[PDB]
């Protein structure tokens, strides 16, 4: 028995980032050197260490769907859900009854319906537990996320959601470029979404002193810089649309790139610290690489991790080091989370689009905020401003608490 | 140039904590006799509750298996799935050295990972203010720190992932797994659900969506198929299998339990909770894993059920079987373990896994227990009462979950 083996486009773009409420004005923003980190505005700033945070900008969800529909959804699903419904139309996608079952879902959260869940307790230990919502299960949930769309949608095909914190939407991404590849659905609306702003989500990551205790939102986040001091945390969802290559081109789709390679590995090492020298990284890159069936020298750029954490940004250097040896100098790296902050779960589905994107138009979005260059860190990080380049080939990372490290890459589009 | 066979998968190790004991040989013998885990919750306080029952894990202490120092950062959750996962692997008389060590991977689920974590931890924030807040909270919460936990334990360093479905979790989970093997991403893959949502907000949760069986007697509560059933009976537990390559299993001389040959994903693209109509989603899901495997729907022999014991899910259930399998449908057992496990949510998928593997194993099929009042609705061979010895060749089980999600696996028996 012989495995299928199809080839994979990406067909539509959806996404809400403290860049835009949509892909056009996030990639416009993203290529400007904009950034979307600004005062905390969600919870009170005053309890937390953390001043700083990146925010949708006047997102108001009843523009999208009716007020009694967003109340029964969690701003993850709310994100979700928004940025799908871009996607398909973005896609031009007619899911008929007879398309339906080929049509899946594969969306995941970092941790779902973390303010839903901290209103629900709040509400249980103050007023009872009969006083808590009949929908507060389903609303928490992360797969929920996917089940929203799902029904959104009417797409009945493979329906999933993978957790992988920070590697949350690259694994989701990967697991559904491999549902298409092995023929199990001819599309799949993929990606991750993420709602943390949230007391719980800034009290814990104040605890394990992840975040960036800068209270000027101009050099806050600031990857790659001798200076960085911890993340700035964002919001959003980013979702793509991929599809067999037969049958985008059978229904005459637009096609914006290719995707060619995934890799997945356990550094196996420690809860939160990342491995040495980044070692598991470098071996998620490689399994990417071979996965593409190409030389570690065809990659052009490389859309970092680079949280503007001391370890993450020293270790992600090593790694590029390791993977690439001589080419590591010649290609260019860069960190969009310079601008949009750290989404988490959400970080792997906007980053995919600003690859796909970065291939397209043959852009590189440059990362800002480097000031006092890092001799730790001195690879080319495309400083200050975007590179206008042809691109064929660009590799995105992501890596989570558990060890977990995620790679994929993304290819022109070529007949 | 690049490979293109389908590798064959085989399971070489089981692990779990459920209900029905604290590994898989107590819990397989429990369940083979009917005996029930389920009784009166003692791991909440119950009094301001509707729901009075639950299937907990019997005498379980954790340091019966780990030092206090690597159990203290774990929630329950995470305790579990580590525990399974060495069960598991000590099972399959695995060596995980430093040169197959990259292709060993985890990929275990979790519905909500640690919530009994989450409550004390907000619970600290209310009272004592959010610098008292843990360091270790946010990685003790995370679903898939069950997935890493269980892959700095063991030394694996191969794909590492965890899925989070609802009551699809464990299904789904070993579904991935299977199909990382299949296109060589990795020699052997850990795998399965696990769960632990005997907690305030879960008891409150389940009971205002009312998906809770509010039944206080704990000889009847869980009873899936029987006319009478109310609602489920929530369980606690991990199932954890160990999936290899088969010349990598036989080259080593693993034992194999059968191989996995099937698994379907669909979604009903319906309701936030309630099933599709006739269980049509999980019929598709059904055809999908039969079609993956490669066999006529006439050739499963026995259905390990979703089951649950609610008024919906048994009957759409029920009437799934039906159309997937025709005249066939009526041939064929079908069981429900949920009558003596009670539903462990996220870790049920991976529990079920193990007594199908092991029906098709030992050639018996487990019983549905408590079934007292027969449902006109729900007409099928449930194996009420009594475990049935019978050769099984192909082993079928389900799951769904809120989200309107639908798994399937499909079990074989080893032939060279
Ligand atoms: C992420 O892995 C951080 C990193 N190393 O880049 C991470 O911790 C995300 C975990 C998901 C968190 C969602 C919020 C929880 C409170
Ligand atoms: C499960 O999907 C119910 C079903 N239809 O079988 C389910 O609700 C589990 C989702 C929750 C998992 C753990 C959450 C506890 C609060
Ligand atoms: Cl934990
Ligand atoms: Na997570
Ligand atoms: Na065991
Ligand atoms: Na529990």
């Amino acid at each position: 028995i012989q495995m299928t083996k199809k080839r994979v486009v990406v067909t539509g773009l959806g996404a809400l980032s403290p860049l835009g409420n949509d892909v056009d004005t996030s990639w416009n923003n993203a290529i400007n050197g904009v950034s979307g980190i600004g005062p905390i505005t969600r919870v009170d700033a005053e309890e937390y260490p953390a001043k700083v945070a990146a925010e949708l900008k006047d997102f108001n969800v009843e523009d999208y769907m009716d007020k009694k529909e967003a109340r029964k959804m969690d701003r993850f699903t709310q994100y979700a859900v928004v940025a799908a419904k871009m996607a398909v139309e973005d896609a031009d996608l007619n899911i008929t009854d007879e398309i339906a079952p080929r049509v899946g879902v594969w969306v995941g959260s970092g941790i779902g319906g973390l303010e839903t869940l901290e209103s629900q307790f709040e509400i249980f230990l103050t007023k009872g537990p009969r006083r808590v919502s009949p929908f507060f299960v389903p609303m928490m949930i992360p797969d929920m996320a996917t089940g929203q769309i799902s029904i959104a949608l009417g797409a009945k095909g493979v329906n999933s959601c993978t957790v992988t914190a920070c590697a949350t939407g690259t694994n989701s991404i990967g697991d559904a470029f491999k549902v298409i590849q092995r023929g199990d659905a001819d599309v799949m609306v993929t990606g991750g979404t993420e709602a943390p702003l949230t007391r719980m989500s800034f009290a814990g990551f104040s605890a394990n002193k992840a975040l960036s205790t800068n209270p000027d939102p101009k050099t806050a986040s600031r990857p790659f810089d001798k200076n960085r001091d911890g993340f700035v945390m964002g919001e959003g969802a980013g979702i793509i649309v991929l599809e067999e290559l037969e049958h985008a081109l059978a229904r005459g789709a637009k096609i914006y790139g290719e995707i060619v390679g995934y890799g997945s590995t356990g550094d196996a090492y420690h809860i939160t610290a990342p491995a040495q020298d980044g070692e598991g990284g470098a071996r998620a890159m490689q399994e990417a690489i071979k996965d593409a069936g190409i030389a570690p020298e065809e990659i052009d750029y490389i859309n970092a991790h680079g949280t503007s954490t001391y370890y993450n940004d020293k270790y992600e250097t090593m790694a590029i080091k390791t993977v690439f040896g001589e080419h590591a100098h010649k290609l260019a790296v860069s960190s969009t989370k310079s601008m949009t902050g750290h989404l988490l779960g959400a970080a792997g589905g906007i980053e995919a689009i600003f690859s796909i994107l970065a291939i397209k138009e043959g852009v590189i979005p440059p990362t800002i905020n480097i000031q006092t260059p890092d001799e730790e860190c001195d690879l080319d990080y495309v400083p200050d401003e975007a590179r206008r380049q042809e691109l064929n080939y660009v590799l995105s990372n992501s890596l989570g608490f558990g060890g977990h490290n995620a790679t994929l890459i993304f290819k022109k589009y070529q007949s």
